C-alpha cells in the first residue's frame, strides 16, 4: 500500500541485514511493528509505540535495532543472522481511525562457503597419464558455490553433498596430462557465490618434473 | 481468543442491537475497534483509542454509541438498523507489544411484518356460497410471516408475494359458509414471525345478517 518495503531480501548467516519500512499513510499512527509468519499465526519481531517505546520479542532480543525514533520509519536491522531468520516478515502500521495496513518482505538466508585450494596427491610426471593436479573445495555454503577454473591446461570433475541445514559442499578436481607446454603455468580456482562481495580466487604454479 | 463476544446476533430493521465485546487480554491495550468484513478486507465501524477518543465510520455515523469509556469494554449499540448492517463483524483489540486479537459476531437483520385485519368485501348472508369473512395481511416482513386462524368456522386461502429487498407479503383470506350458528362468534388472526416477541392477534365478532 503506502507501506514501502523491499519485497525480497537476502541475509548472510552470522552477519547483519536491514529490514526497510517507510510509512507514508498520512494518517494518525497508533503503533508500528514487524511480525513473522508462522503457519497462519504471526509472531511479533519488534513494536514501536509512541508512548510505550520499542519492544523486541522472542529470539530476536539482543539482535534487533530500530533505526530511529520516527513513527513513519519502521526500519530495523537484524544481527547474528541464523537459519531461523529466513521466512516472510510483515511490516504493519496500525492507524487511527482506519486501522491496520501492511506489506511483506521475504528473507532468504545465505551462508558463505569455506574455500580452500590444495595440490593433488600425486606428482605430475611429463608424458604421464591424466593426473589430478589440484582440488578446490567450497564447503558448506548456502546455496552451493560455483567453481570454475582458469588456465586451459585440463578438465574439471566435481561432486556436491547437500546437508540437512541446506548448505552444500562442492569438491572440484582439476585433471590434466602433464606436458612441457603446461610447465611453469598457473592454474586458478574461481569460486562464485551470492554471499561474496567478490569471487574467491586461489592459484599456484604447476610443478612438472623430470623422467 | 481472549475477545468475548456473541457468535450470532439477530437485529430488527429500524430498531436497536448491542454488539457485545469484553477485552481483558492481560497486556497494555493500544486501541480497540469493531470492523465489518467486506470481501477479504475489513471496514472500520468504530474505534476507541485512549488518547484520540471514539470514532465512527461510514454509514454508521449517528447510529453507533460506545457503551463506556473503558478500554476493556468495546461494546457498542447500533440504531436505525438497516439491511446493510447485516453481515459479519469482528471485535478487535490491538495490544502492546504482542499486537491484535479478535473474534467475530454475525448479524442477521429481520423486518417486522405490518399486520392488518379487514372484514372482507361482501356482506355475510346465510346458507349460501363461500364468502370471505376476513382478510389478514402480514406485509413486507423478513422472512415471510405465517398466518393461522382461531375459531373453527371455515378454511383459509393464502398467497405470498416476494420483493427485491427480501421482504415478503402474505395475504390470508378466511372463507366460510355463513350460518345463524356463527353469529356472536369471534374469528381471530394469528401471525407468527421471528421479529415478534409474541404472535400478533387481531379478532372480531362475526356479524351474520
Ligand atoms: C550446516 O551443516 C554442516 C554439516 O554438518 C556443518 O558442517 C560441519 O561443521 C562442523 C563445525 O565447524 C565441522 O567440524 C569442524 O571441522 C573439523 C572436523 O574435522 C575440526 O577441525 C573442527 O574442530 C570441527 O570439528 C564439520 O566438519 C562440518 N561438516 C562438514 C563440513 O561436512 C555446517 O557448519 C552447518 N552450517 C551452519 C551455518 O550451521
Ligand atoms: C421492502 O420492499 C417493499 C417494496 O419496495 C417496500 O414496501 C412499500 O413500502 C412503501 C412505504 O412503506 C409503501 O408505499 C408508500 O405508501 C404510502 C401510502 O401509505 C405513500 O405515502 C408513499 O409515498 C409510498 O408510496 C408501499 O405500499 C409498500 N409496497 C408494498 C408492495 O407493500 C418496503 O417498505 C421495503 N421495506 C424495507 C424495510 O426496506
Amino acid at each position: 500500500p503506502s507501506i514501502i518495503v523491499e519485497p525480497h531480501v537476502t541475509a548472510v548467516w552470522g552477519k547483519n541485514v536491514s529490514l526497510k519500512c517507510l510509512i507514508e499513510v498520512n494518517e494518525t499512527i497508533t503503533q508500528i511493528s514487524w511480525e513473522k509468519i508462522h503457519g497462519k499465526s504471526t509472531q511479533t519481531v519488534a513494536v514501536h509505540h509512541p508512548q510505550y517505546g520499542f519492544s523486541v520479542q522472542g529470539d530476536y532480543q539482543g539482535r534487533v535495532l530500530f533505526k530511529n525514533y520516527s513513527l513513519n520509519d519502521a526500519t530495523i536491522t537484524l544481527h547474528n543472522i541464523g537459519f531461523s531468520d529466513s521466512g516472510k516478515y510483515i511490516c504493519k502500521a496500525v492507524t487511527f481511525p482506519l486501522g491496520n495496513a501492511q506489506s511483506s518482505t521475504t528473507v532468504t538466508v545465505l551462508v558463505e562457503p569455506t574455500v580452500s585450494l590444495i595440490k593433488g596427491p600425486d606428482s605430475l610426471i611429463d608424458g604421464g597419464n591424466e593426473t589430478v593436479a589440484a582440488v578446490c573445495v567450497a564447503a558448506t555454503g548456502k546455496p552451493v558455490a560455483q567453481i570454475d577454473w582458469e588456465g586451459d591446461l585440463g578438465e574439471m570433475e566435481s561432486s556436491t553433498t547437500s546437508f540437512p541445514n541446506e548448505t552444500a559442499t562442492i569438491v572440484s578436481q582439476y585433471k590434466l596430462f602433464p606436458t612441457r607446454f603446461a610447465r611453469g603455468r598457473r592454474i586458478t580456482c574461481v569460486v562464485k557465490h551470492p554471499a561474496l562481495e567478490k569471487d574467491i580466487r586461489y592459484s599456484f604454479i604447476l610443478d612438472i618434473q623430470h623422467h
